[PDB]
DNA sequence: AGGTAAACGT
DNA sequence: AACGGTATTACCT
């Protein structure tokens, strides 16, 4: 038990990866990756990309969803049926069967980029667990608790792992360590993950 | 009266 | 290099 609603689902997706990267790149064809810049004006090492009917995107103003990719100005891409169909068997997996959803924001990770300690709560329907897939390169991930100084968890997310936070750990702070350089058949060079959200609603 | 943003030094 | 300060404020609404 990774902590109360929450779980880890070791090569859930590995079957499903080549689909999923195929996919991925199809995705990025249309919303290609980009950096984004945090309201404080730093250009985060993690490259962004969205899915779905909901993007997850940075402002001067905050964080928010958005229907259109701003750099685009077109709406994001319509989420894949092979995303769709892995995040709702992964979800009905850790005990979530009705998860519905409407975005999926997809990270991709070159050597030396890393995620900072967070809590995902940009979704204003917080009984959604929030669903996370890994693909390509091994990286090292923290899941703490409530509070940012509660002690964190270290846990190797391998190709194929899927991680699934709600209810009790729904607001748990979680992060990504630099990832160590390697070599992915798959992927190359670089590690993706897909989190998937309900964004919308009420 | 409430909610947000946060990604250097030891 | 794991931990924790910073928002301990200054803006919106
Ligand atoms: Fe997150």
């Amino acid at each position: 038990p990774l902590a109360a609603g929450a779980v880890i689902l070791r090569r859930f997706a590995f079957n499903a990866a080549e689909q999923l990267i195929r996919d991925i790149n199809d995705v990025a064809s249309q919303s290609p990756f980009r950096q984004m810049v945090t309201p404080g004006g730093y250009t985060m090492s993690v490259a962004m990309t969205n899915c779905g009917h909901l993007g997850w995107t940075t402002h001067r103003q905050g964080y928010l969803y958005s229907p259109i990719d701003p750099q685009t100005n077109k709406p994001w891409p319509a989420m894949p049926q092979s995303f769709h169909n892995l995040c709702q068997r992964a979800a009905t997996a850790a005990g979530y069967p009705d998860f519905q959803p409407d975005a999926c924001l997809i990270n991709r990770y070159a050597p030396g980029a890393k995620l900072c300690l967070h809590q995902d709560k940009d979704e204003p329907d917080l009984r959604a667990p929030i669903v996370s897939v890994s693909l390509g390169l091994p990286a090292i991930f923290q899941f703490g608790g409530l509070k940012r100084n509660d002690p964190l968890k270290r846990l190797l997310l391998e190709h194929g792992d899927v991680v699934v936070w709600g209810g009790e750990s729904r607001l748990f702070y979680h992060g990504i360590q630099p990832l160590k350089a390697g070599f992915h058949p798959l992927t190359i060079d670089c590690r993706y993950n897909l989190t998937f959200r309900q964004a919308g609603k009420k």
